């Protein structure tokens, strides 16, 4: 029922071998070992890829406010001279030191990302141009406004790959064009028009998309669109690797909590999935405004801010 670190140790071991995904044993005892505390005091959940042998991440979503990157270079999981550690700085400084950072981790290398709550809708210009970011990062801003993606709820830093990952919501519903708008940023051929009818079926009105940019280049390398605790018997036709991982991760949240995402990007597109595991992850994303499958999914802030 509750977090139990011996517990999810072998969880971790045992979900991993489970999906076909790399062990790092000693890397993860260090993971554990410096973040308890994150993972006990917060929502502990599971992630993964539609891509054969791709990582088992796990997470903290955060209760407890630190400066998790302070600690992660503190337990030598993230070099001291990592390139962006600036650009993590500068949107955590944002709002007198508002945003909360949560954690993200894979089975097989440590730590994957930092993960910034901002603590209500954030104009996307004060989150694109901290002075941090380059030229050409900051040069996408108006690409984002001009689809209407006004608006940052998370920004996070991928360390593997030196890219960030910017979640907006948008005034919706989502349409076929402007699927079409923010499936063209990415590069990437044009879907089947099933594919874009089904995610749209999934979409609150006011939808969540995250775009990924590489923070060398400001070239946009993904965009994903997710739907938030979706009940498995309403589950949209998913990879069998999802399909098993929904099945073989442990959950022991009261309300079970399955996230799907859709990434579509230059180098191949796939399905993302998230499940719960302790600490109420479904808690946690309502107390972060985030619109359930199912629900109304109207954000009248937003509405309010666009007339
Ligand atoms: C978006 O769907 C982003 C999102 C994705 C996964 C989790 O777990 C939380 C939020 C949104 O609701 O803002």
């Amino acid at each position: 029922q509750e977090f139990d670190c011996e517990r999810f140790r072998a969880d971790i071991r045992a979900t991993a071998a489970a999906i076909g995904a790399p062990i790092a044993h000693r890397l993860t005892d260090t993971v554990l070992e410096a973040f308890r505390d994150n993972f006990a005091q917060g929502a502990t959940l599971w992630k993964t890829t539609s891509q054969p042998g791709d990582q088992l991440s796990y997470s903290f979503f955060s209760r407890l406010k630190m400066d998790t990157v302070s600690r992660a270079i503190d337990a030598g999981l993230l070099d001291a001279a990592h390139p962006t550690l600036a650009v993590v700085d500068a949107w955590s400084s944002l709002y007198g030191g508002a945003p909360v950072q949560s954690g993200d981790f894979d089975a097989g290398r440590g730590m994957a990302k930092t993960w910034l709550y901002f603590g209500g809708l954030r104009p996307a210009e004060d989150i694109l141009t901290v002075p941090a970011l380059p030229a050409s990062v900051q040069a996408r801003l108006k690409d984002f406004l001009a689809l209407g993606l006004a608006h940052v709820r998370f920004a996070a830093v991928d360390w593997r790959h030196h890219s960030a990952n910017v979640y907006f919501r948008g005034k919706g519903p989502l349409d076929t064009v402007q699927f079409a708008r923010i499936h063209a940023l990415s590069g990437s051929t044009p879907p089947a028009a099933h594919v874009v009818e089904e995610v749209l079926a999934y979409m609150p009105e006011d939808y969540c998309v995250a775009i990924t940019l590489d923070l060398h280049s400001g070239d946009i390398e993904r965009v994903c669109f997710y739907a938030l605790k979706v009940p498995k018997n309403a589950l949209p036709r998913i990879p069998t690797r999802i399909a098993r991982f929904l099945e073989v991760a442990p959950s022991h949240d009261v309300e079970e909590c399955n996230v799907i995402g859709w990434s579509f990007g230059r180098s191949g597109d796939y399905v993302k999935a998230e499940r719960s595991y302790t600490g109420n992850m479904a808690e946690i994303l309502a107390g972060w405004n985030c619109f359930f499958h199912g629900e109304e999914g109207r954000d009248h802030d937003l509405r309010a801010l666009h007339q």
